[PDB]
């Protein structure tokens, strides 16, 4: 009963992380003892997925390598999705029943003549492969630790229920990255009902900031010929990237927030995690289980190092003038011990006075504590046109900034009374205060 | 008697002096998903120059409905013989490339020439039309 | 056991080296007019780089019937996404442009790439084909 695989099993090294050297044959024990296999510890299983080329994409090597840096002295597995993966599209969706099939075949006979624990395995599934893995592991009969995907596909799962797609009960512990949502309910590319336990939608899942416009023209530019097509994948990879940077820098995770909605979070008013909440992201994530489906955010760099912090900020406004005004641009910036950032905007429309408001800054340098801070407000009138004639202007008390990653209820502090914030105005300084 | 505004568009810096060439559509087709806030892309070719890929955008998109909006480009065109309808989206890649996306019908098309009143009738193919997301644009040449 | 002919194609001088991608076309539509010595201009795209307006020549057209012929391109292209099926004329200006020319439907197709045995089906779109003389060509992509 181990005839009908058509799907090659995998097992790279450290020395080779590009070309497949092993075949682990099912039921064909041989293999194990050809390549080396260390039952005692830990092994992962990569799952990729669909590809218009007829090899491995770009990412898998280093994911690979990665995951040897974290965790040395434990077997990978990578399967073989060509010559099934290259047919049309729902082909693929249809052949992830026949691909998940094998791979508990593939664990059961695993679990049957070396009995390895099944609780020491990650189905690290990505695009079509989180699917693969979802069906996958149901059919165990021992169950599965981790079945972390990447970008679940949308299309033709969702409205679609457990065995046809990934669910929380296919694992004991599930995540996913929804890294990419953009578009109408049951046609965009990432499925955005969420999925597994945790689920964690960086920027959102709009889009992100590592990448541009891309295509120029249908023809003038490269669609899928290669060149721009990378850039037209601006988030599809973006999962993987922050997944390998998460696990190289193993001493620093970034901790994404759990929330109620994405314009809450972005109000800022999320943020505080006193219960089991703003768990880590990545490898070192805490296994945590939860009543219901648990959304979370966050931000990020553009590439290399992501990582980025999390300084919600409220104010007191209170003055004299009471125009309201709408649809203003907001600067601040901020000096602290370690490193300082200059020229941050941001937005915050609906001003109006006698009324507290607050949002969400975010900075992409280790700042550590925070002294001072900076409030100018941005005019489109630079020229001395409006810098005599009265301009509108409020008055600021006090700032009640909260640290992210610690939280610090410091309480900025307006000077005795050298604040009068005013458009088109040098900033107003504020201190460490109370 | 009064205060007459006015308005109009120009070029960057140097000739200025740009057209006026405002349209009308006349939707109709079957599926009545209403949607908004879609890009519409369009080109026009005529007897002294064209333009290859000026957008334009119109949000409120419905059917059995008739919509205009205002186009200009900076280049002299003269007369105008046939014209593209390209509708963009942000999903370039073969995944919506074949699952049925939203898509519309044309029929006749009512552009107006500013300088000179022309009303030129465009004219849509005896079928070749069926507008549709990620897809090539529906030719139209001059008729009736 | 017996002598054993060869054919191929090649480039003008430098690198050689072409491929080739056999087509065969479904041709089926309504009007039973049978035409003769025709041209027909195709174009493709793929995943490395993309030709532009190849042509090749096919007599005897007819309808309910199936043909085939001989395509080659000089550029590497591995896979390949989308095809163009433009149908040249003699009569560009707009004398050939409103009146009824003859045109046909297009369903499927069955490109056969040469080095690497791939029965890619192609695949006409929901109703946007029509085929016709003198009239911007018919898209296709990967399906099935």
């Amino acid at each position: 009963d181990f005839r009908d695989i058509e799907s090659k099993f995998a097992l790279r090294t450290p020395e080779d992380t590009a070309e497949d050297t092993c075949h682990l044959i099912p039921g064909v024990t041989e293999s194990v003892a050809n390549c080396h296999f260390n039952h005692s510890s830990k092994t992962f299983v990569v799952i990729h997925g669909w590809t218009v080329t007829g090899m491995y994409e770009s990412w898998v090597p280093k994911l690979v390598a990665a995951l040897y840096k974290r965790e040395p002295d434990s077997n990978v597995i990578v399967v073989d999705w060509l010559s099934r993966a290259q047919q049309h599209y729902p082909v693929s969706a249809g052949y992830t029943k026949l691909v998940g099939q094998d791979v508990a075949k593939f664990m059961n006979w695993m679990a049957d003549e070396f009995n390895y624990p099944l609780g020491n395995v990650h189905l690290l599934g990505y695009s079509l492969g989180a699917h693969a893995a979802g069906i996958a592991g149901s059919l165990t009969n021992k169950k599965v630790n981790r079945i972390t995907g990447l970008d679940p596909a949308g299309p033709n799962f969702e409205y679609a229920e457990a065995p046809s797609r990934l669910s929380p009960d296919d694992a004991d512990f599930v995540d996913v990255l929804h890294t990419f949502t953009r578009g109408s309910p049951g046609r965009s590319i990432g499925i955005q009902k969420p999925v597994g336990h945790v689920d964690i939608y960086p920027n959102g899942g709009t889009f992100q900031p590592g990448c541009n416009i891309g295509e120029a023209l249908r023809v003038i530019a490269e669609r899928g010929l290669g060149d721009v097509d990378q850039l037209v994948k601006c988030s599809h990879e973006r999962s993987v990237h922050l997944f390998i940077d998460s696990l190289l820098n193993e001493e620093n995770p970034s901790k994404a927030y759990r929330c109620n909605s994405k314009e809450a979070f972005e109000k800022g008013l999320c943020l505080s995690c006193r219960k089991n909440r703003c768990n880590n992201m990545g490898y070192e994530i805490n296994k945590v289980r939860a009543k219901r489906s648990s959304k979370m955010y966050l931000k990020t760099r553009s590439q290399m190092p992501y990582k980025v912090f999390h300084y919600q900020v409220k104010i007191h406004f209170s003055g004299t003038e009471s125009n309201t005004y709408t649809n203003q641009a907001f600067e601040i910036s901020l000096y602290g011990t370690v490193a300082e950032s200059e020229n941050i905007p941001f937005t915050l429309p609906e001003v109006s006075t006698n009324k507290t408001y607050s949002f969400l800054l975010y900075t992409e340098v280790d700042i550590g504590e925070l002294l001072m801070l900076k409030l100018k407000w941005i005019s489109d009138s630079y020229f001395s046109w409006s810098n005599w004639w009265s301009s509108p202007g409020f008055d600021i008390g006090k700032i009640r900034v909260k640290a992210g990653e610690t939280q610090k209820k410091v309480i900025f502090c307006s000077r005795e009374k050298m604040s009068y914030l005013q458009k088109g105005k040098s900033p107003v300084i504020f201190v460490k205060c109370h």
